Formats: C-alpha cells, structure tokens, sequence
DNA sequence: ATTATGACGCT
DNA sequence: AGCGTCATA
C-alpha cells in the first residue's frame, strides 16, 4: 500500500511532428498544402517509394512502403514531392536541417531527448513545479488546454469530435485538486498546459504542426502521442492506465513491436498489455531474461523509469546506399565510385558538423550487404577516422573490406555487393 | 526492389 | 568489437 512506488514521480512529454517530411515540402511549396500528397524517394522503379503521406491522402488508403505507383491506384490526384538528390544518392539534409529547426524550439522549455528526425521526449518535472508555485493555486482554465485530450473521459452518465473533447476535459478538470501542488494527476495537467505552449510556438516559428502525448514516462507519452493526431496531445494519467491496457495489443508498446513481443503473446498465451499482470516479476525474468522481466513487470502497471536523456544531437553520422536487384555493384571501380560518393556526402556533413557543434569523430564503420544475405548487413568493421577527407574514408572503407571479394579477379567483385554504409562515430570534443 | 537512417542490447 | 533488434521519415 503505502510503499508501493506509483511511477508518478516524473511528467514526461514526447512531441511528434504530424506528417514531417510531408509538412517540410509543403510550406516550402504552398501548392501541395491540404492536398493528398506523399513524399518518394526515387522515381524510376515503380514511381518511387513512398516514406511519408498526408492525412488527407491517408483518406485513401495510402501508406508508407507503398510504390508511388500503386499509391496512383488509390489516388489518382495524389501530389508528389520527391526526396532531394545528391552524388547519385537520396540526400535528406532538407528534413535534417527542419529536424534542428524543431529541436532548438523545443529546447527553450526544457532539457530534451532526440528520439528520431522528428521527435523528442522532454522532462518537464521541474517547470511543472515553476509553474505551479507561479499560478499561486488557482484553477486551470480549459482555456489553457484548447488541444488537449483526457484519455479516457469522458465516461459515465453530443455526437460531434471537438464536442467530445471538451466533455472529456471539462469532466477532468472538474475533478482536479488544484490545492495539492504534489498530486500527480493535477502536475500531468500543468505538463499540458506547458505542452501546449510548446507546441504553439513550434507551429508558431516554424510552420509545423505536431502532436504530444503527456504522461509519467516516455513509454506512456509515446503512446499516448498517437492516440489523437493529428494536431492534438493527449494526457494519459496514471488512473486511465488499466482500462487502457485491458484492450491494447502488446505490439503497439515501444520495444514489444517485434520478436519479444510476439514472444510474450506465444509464450504467454495472451493479446493485451494488461493482461500481463497476472504474472510474478519472477514468472516474467523466467521467460523474457531479467531486464526484459522487470521492465514488463512494471510497465503493465503503467511504470517505468527510463529517463530523459540530455541529448540533443545525433551520436552517429551515417550514410546508405542499397543496390537492388540487377543494380548490384560487380566491379572494383564501382565499389570505388559508390565508396567515395558516400564518403564525401559523409564528409560535407562532419565537417559541418564540427562547426556546429564543436565536436570530432574519431572511428569509421564501414558495413556491406552481399548478394543472397537475408541480413541487413552481412560485414561490418571498424578503422580509424583521422581526417575529415572524403578520398582518405573511402580508400580506408576499401581497405577493410577488399578482402570480401571472393572473386579470383580483383577487376570483377563477387558476389556483388547490394548495400555500402559508412559511419562515423566516436565523437569528442574540439 | 521500400530505402535511409539511428539508438541500444548481447556476448 | 561485430552482430542483432527495434525504431522512425
Ligand atoms: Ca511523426
Ligand atoms: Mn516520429
Ligand atoms: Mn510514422
């Protein structure tokens, strides 16, 4: 009882762009605002594959994966905008650049995560407390919250969506003790309403509008991000966690998307995260080791400690290229060609970076898939990364991978190679 | 023939 | 270190 933690110790938000790479085209092109359209990359095969798509266009049924071409089907009207092309390569430095953009926004409230190109969690604990001593224990208006959903509510004893929001939220506020500047519930509130102002500055200085789930922990923030977007935040509370579990697939948690996940629902024999309270922290470290346990164990109870990490930037700069199909690198120039269009867009962006943000890398990793590998990657290995010189990377990536050539001609590289990746890592301080 | 990334876990 | 898992546009 009395000594049971709650996992309410903390207010942690995660801001999600809505349709990033999307809303980066169009407020550079006004013509494709409020229109079904999706962002490609390529052109040639199959008109392209789509990596983003616009709410409107998702209307249609058309998603991420998709070839632009079957996405056509769907759409006829469908608006394209295609992925900038550099060296022969994708280049995504335009969404990198709107990435900062959003990030140095964010920033200005509170110390943030960097969880993707178009997200961050942050830890508002402690301007939840600034704020609460400011508004000298007076109520919170729903004014203040004029996006926000309460998960869960409303409840109990309209027919339009905002008008539902609102019931939700007037119910919520109604309940609040806003004489206790230590209830969880009432700090969860005062985090939106600083997510609010967050968001309205992002959209604000940028153009952008984005989403946000409010919670305790960045599991529940994240989840609770994609429960109403677009263009909305959604506070998942401690309280609405079992009811909102009892129907949540376990695959949609972050982590369990994958082979743990469908480990737990074949091992277990069950479908939704609340399910699994029925088992000792013991029964689960038994089946999913002993951090995998523990972290199950607690967060079907709605806690987990994982926190904010103090990171703006990437640890990594890295730069793909896949050749698929016939399109396979089998000659040594080849590989030389393609190592050195890789290395000098790696090098335009570490030198940039080293200005930027005065630090260095200090080690290449240099990785190869191979003709037939149902792997990713078939080879990685590591050598020193010295000097930022696009010539010097890709005669080093040669070097430690040359020896893959399993062809007794070195003109001819066999078997072909369908991926080159070059990363650097490493960085200290200069 | 989704592709281009990027973080973190395991041994 | 090199490999695997999981994630996001
Ligand atoms: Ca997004
Ligand atoms: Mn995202
Ligand atoms: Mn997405």
């Amino acid at each position: 009882g009395p000594h049971m933690a709650t996992g309410q110790d903390r207010v942690v938000a995660l801001v999600d762009m809505d349709c990033f790479f999307v809303q980066v085209e169009q407020r550079q092109n006004p013509h494709l605002r409020n229109k079904p359209c999706a962002v490609v990359q390529y052109k040639s095969w199959k008109g392209g594959g789509i990596i983003a798509v616009s709410y409107e266009a998702r209307a249609f049924g058309v998603t991420r994966s998709m070839w632009a071409d079957d996405a056509k089907k769907l759409c006829p009207d469908l608006l394209l905008a295609q992925v900038r092309e550099s060296r022969g390569k994708a280049n995504l430095t335009k969404y990198r650049e709107a990435s900062v953009e959003v990030m140095e926004i964010m920033s200005r409230f509170a110390v943030i995560e960097r969880a993707s190109i178009d997200e961050a969690y942050v830890d508002l604990t402690s301007a939840v407390q600034e704020r609460l001593q400011k508004l000298q224990g007076q109520p919170i208006s729903a004014d203040l919250l004029p996006s926000t959903y309460i998960e869960g509510l409303p409840q109990g004893p309209t027919v339009q969506k905002e008008g539902m929001r609102k019931q939700g939220l007037f119910q919520w506020l109604d309940s609040l003790q806003i004489d206790n500047l230590t209830s969880p519930d009432l700090q969860l509130t005062v985090g939106a309403v600083i997510v609010e102002e967050m968001r309205a500055a992002i959209e604000r200085e940028t153009g952008f509008q984005c989403s946000a789930g409010i919670s305790h922990n960045k599991v529940l923030a994240k989840l609770a991000c994609g429960l109403n977007k677009p263009n909305r935040q959604t506070l998942v509370s401690h309280g609405s966690v079992p009811q909102l579990f009892s129907q949540m697939p376990i695959r949609k948690i972050r982590s369990l998307g994958g082979k743990l996940g469908a480990s737990v629902i074949e091992i277990l024999g069950i479908e939704y995260m609340g399910e699994l309270t029925q088992f000792t922290e013991s029964q689960l470290q038994s089946h999913f080791g002993e951090k995998n346990g523990s972290w199950l164990y607690a967060m079907c109870r709605g806690i987990e400690h994982d926190p904010v990490k103090p990171r703006q930037l990437p640890k990594t700069i890295g730069c793909s290229k896949n050749f698929p199909g016939k399109t396979a690198l089998a000659t040594r120039e080849q590989v030389q060609w393609w190592l050195l269009q890789l290395a000098q867009e790696l090098e335009e962006r570490l030198t940039k970076d080293r200005n930027d943000n005065d630090r260095v890398a200090t080690q290449l990793v240099v990785s190869i898939r191979v003709q037939g590998d149902k792997r990713l990657s078939s080879l990685r290995r590591c050598c020193a990364l010295t000097r930022y010189d696009a010539h010097k990377m890709s005669h080093d990536a040669f070097t430690v991978i040359k020896n893959c050539n399993t062809s007794g001609i070195q003109t001819e590289w066999s078997p072909p190679l369908t991926m080159l990746f070059l990363c650097a890592t490493k960085f200290s301080a200069s």
